[PDB]
């Protein structure tokens, strides 16, 4: 009848933990008390439960597993929670709160494929590695209009509750899903997506559904922490109309990982489009784009991986094709994007070598007429506009003669420009199909790359890893600083709590104006001519090495700098660096491609909004300040809008596998990610606050009296409860955890 409460539903089946038995139950009313402790002291987050046997005024005995005994003074113990909390749907509601005892209790829901649980006021969700059944329809309309509460911890219940906060109070919501590298934030985006379309829909909505798997073609790709790795950040606005029905939505894309078209590391792949079309294709597009296999294309053939285990990157293709033939691009836009994705790969299968002098030489033109052909441009054209580009010495005009590693760079360069710009047009492309009416609200995604270290980190890494401390630093300022700031403001005697979480310290290192910090030097460094590799580490080193906490400059290395940020350490090499933030392009390049027959191409090179570039005084705006400010614009939105809907995404384990779940990773993203803290707080403050005057308007008799907090007095103390889970503010009655959930469902029964 109501597949909450029925017991053979779905709903009960995998949302819902299993009944325990008989012998559980047993286990359940005993009056043992226990402990979790390390069998192992230098491995301080693997544990096992021992039982307590005797205490003394200040220190527990416990039996270990083995039968031997140990004693822990009682403010360094552990204690694990009575088994009847195992498995609750709210660690708010913990007896105990310590680290082995949240973990357990995720293990707990995640061995029975629970993979959501609540922290107070933020959703945990663990990366499953399988597929659940709990993304239906039938699961949708479920939670459709239910209250937190009432419902199991899901992602369609956090996206309710900010759709409804989105009208109940007429205000822009914020749904910020965080994670590292392989975490799930992906995944999640989409289910929000697809919640929402469907609660308050009513083709749109096919449309705003397909346009993700056309991204995620292009800007996806596998690394060697996730398969499905988005290489560029994303967020999502869906736009609703005064009614609060889906009128639209808008993507705002971040920092794709151009470089990646170029080159790839052991183990990983290109795009997954490239491997697509090839597989895909067929023979007359084959021949019309003088394709082969992935092993025939230097882009493609150099990292010894050309295929995803679980993966047809044919019938991937096919799909990707229905999502451009539902989004609008039309059968001839479709093949001029192939007509690109085809040329890149040519362009790189040219070999510049050495000529009679130090200047290159193109012998075979096989790879390049291609190219040409497929571009629509002029192919001696390209030729000289690679070996032979013609700069400015002062106002004169000199035509360069590049050797072979120089001409390699620039058709590198061409080669990124080519595809990062491509990308940037189907984003727009799509938004205008997307976006055809004025939004009233709206209720923002944001899913950027998460997290991640390699051996080789560099400027992409840091820049993503920025963005991940960013994040950070924003779910610290709203649940600590801005939550007790309130507190004190309505003077409630409350005194101040450090709760030991700030990430200001490394954002001020890396993007701080004065002292400036990493990007600034960077930029300094990148508009001086005679700056290297080595005089901006020099430089790097001199600012920060024994002057910073965050920075260290290695004693193993000569080009490498480490930042500590919130997630960890990380190693950053410094190649290449000056390079990646001016982001050139000769002009004889940009000269030859705005020439071209294709309409696609000519677009992306006359389009001012794709093509030109803004200036900063003399010299073009570099990756690092453009992004920075694209970043802070992205900021000023989410606090600008109503407080923000997280969801802590966490990854089981770093071998991308289900159902093994490994203690020291859960840990070190609960602590780093401050989730007990978050907990903590919830706990030990009141997050539900109300105006008085208006407390009585939703529940001597109670409305509008011309005082209210006097009256309230009145109503809670008539009625049935303690006065210390309530705080009298200046203008608002404090609510203590759980207290008005608790009690106005009563007034719902009344
Ligand atoms: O929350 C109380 C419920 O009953 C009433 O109809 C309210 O107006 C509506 O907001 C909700 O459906
Ligand atoms: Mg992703």
């Amino acid at each position: 009848e109501n597949p909450i409460h029925d017991r053979t539903s779905d709903y009960h089946k995998y949302l819902k933990v299993k009944q325990g038995d008989s012998d559980l139950f047993k286990l359940t009313v005993s009056d043992k008390r226990y402990i979790w402790y390390n069998p192992d002291p230098k491995e301080r987050d693997s544990y096992e439960c021992g039982e307590i046997v005797s205490e003394t005024s200040d220190s527990f005995t416990f039996k270990t597993v083995d039968g031997q005994d140990r004693q822990v003074k009682k403010d360094d113990a552990n204690q694990r929670n009575p088994i009847k909390f195992d498995g609750v749907e709210d660690m708010s509601e913990l007896s105990y709160l310590n680290e082995p005892a949240v973990f357990h209790n995720l293990r707990v829901r995640y061995n029975q494929d629970l993979i959501y649980t609540y922290s107070g006021l933020f959703l945990v969700a663990v990366n499953p590695f399988k597929r659940i059944p709990i993304y239906t329809q039938e699961m949708v309309d479920i939670f459709k209009g239910r209250r937190r509460n009432e419902v199991a911890p899901h992602i369609f219940a956090i996206s309710d509750v900010a759709y409804r906060s989105m009208l109940d109070d007429r205000q822009n919501q914020s749904l910020l899903i965080t994670g590292e590298s392989g975490a799930g934030k992906t995944e999640n985006t989409k289910k929000v997506i697809q919640y929402l379309a469907s609660v308050a829909g009513r083709v749109l909505e096919q449309q705003i559904l397909q346009a993700n798997p056309i991204l995620e073609a292009f800007g996806n790709a596998k690394t060697t922490r996730n398969n499905n790795s988005s290489r560029f950040g994303k967020f999502i606005e869906i736009q609703f109309n005064s009614a609060g029905f889906i009128s639209g939505a808008s993507i705002q894309s971040y920092l794709l990982e151009k470089s990646r078209v170029v080159f790839q590391s052991e183990t990983e792949r290109n795009y997954h489009i490239f491997y697509q079309l090839l597989a895909g294709a067929t023979a007359e597009e084959k021949k019309a784009l003088h394709l082969a296999g992935p092993e025939s294309f230097n882009y493609l053939n150099q990292s010894g991986c050309v295929d995803i285990k679980g993966v047809s990157d044919s019938e991937e293709f096919k799909i990707t094709r229905q999502a451009m033939d539902i989004v609008g691009f039309s059968q001839e836009e479709q093949m001029s994007i192939f007509k690109i994705i085809a040329g890149i790969l040519h362009l790189g299968n040219i070999k510049f070598e050495k000529g009679a002098g130090e200047g290159a030489v193109l012998k075979d033109k096989t790879a390049l007429n291609a190219a040409s052909t497929v571009f629509g441009v002029n192919p001696s054209v390209l030729e000289k506009a690679l070996m032979e580009p013609r700069i400015l010495a002062g106002r004169d005009l000199v035509a360069q003669h590049l050797n072979v590693e120089k001409s390699s760079s620039s058709r590198d360069a061409l080669v990124k420009a080519l595809y990062g710009r491509l990308f940037l047009w189907l984003v727009k492309k799509i938004n205008n199909v997307l976006c055809q009416e004025r939004k009233a609200y709206f209720i923002g995604v944001l899913d950027i790359s998460g997290f991640e270290i390699f051996k080789v980190n560099s400027f992409e890494q840091l820049c993503i890893n920025y963005t991940n401390e960013k994040l950070q630093q924003f779910f610290n300022h709203h649940m600590f600083k801005l939550e007790q700031e309130e507190y004190l403001k309505e003077k409630i005697n409350w005194t101040f709590i450090d709760f030991g979480l700030d990430s200001q310290a490394t954002i001020d290192l890396i993007d701080g104006r004065q002292p400036p910090g990493i990007l600034a030097l960077l930029d300094e460094q990148s508009v001086f001519p005679n700056a290297t590799d080595n005089t901006l580490i020099t430089k790097l080193h001199s600012h920060f090495s024994k002057k910073n906490a965050k920075y260290e400059e290695p004693r193993f290395s000569k080009t490498e700098f480490g930042v500590t940020h919130y997630a960890g350490q990380v190693m950053y090499e410094i190649q290449d660096w000056l390079e990646k933030n001016k982001d050139p392009l000769q002009q004889d390049l940009e000269l030859c491609f705005k020439d071209s027959s294709d309409n696609v191409v000519t677009k992306l090179f006359n389009d001012p909004n794709i093509a030109s570039r803004a200036k900063k005084g003399a010299n073009f705006i570099t990756v690092a300040a453009q992004y920075k400010e694209q970043l802070a614009s992205l900021m000023a939105t989410l606090e600008g809008g109503g407080n923000p809907h997280f969801v802590r995404c966490i990854i089981p384990n770093n071998k991308q596998l289900p159902a093994k779940l490994e203690d020291k990773v859960v840990l070190d993203q609960l602590r780093c990610n401050g989730v007990l803290e978050g907990i903590r707080i919830t706990r030990k403050g009141f997050p539900n606050r109300i105006i008085y005057a208006d407390f009585v308007k939703r529940y001597n008799v109670p409305r509008d009296a011309e005082d209210s907090q006097k009256a309230t007095d009145a109503v809670l103390k008539h009625l049935n409860i303690d006065p210390e889970q309530y705080r009298f503010g200046i203008t608002k009655i404090f609510f203590r955890a759980g207290q008005l959930a608790r009690i106005e469902e009563a007034r719902e029964q009344r």
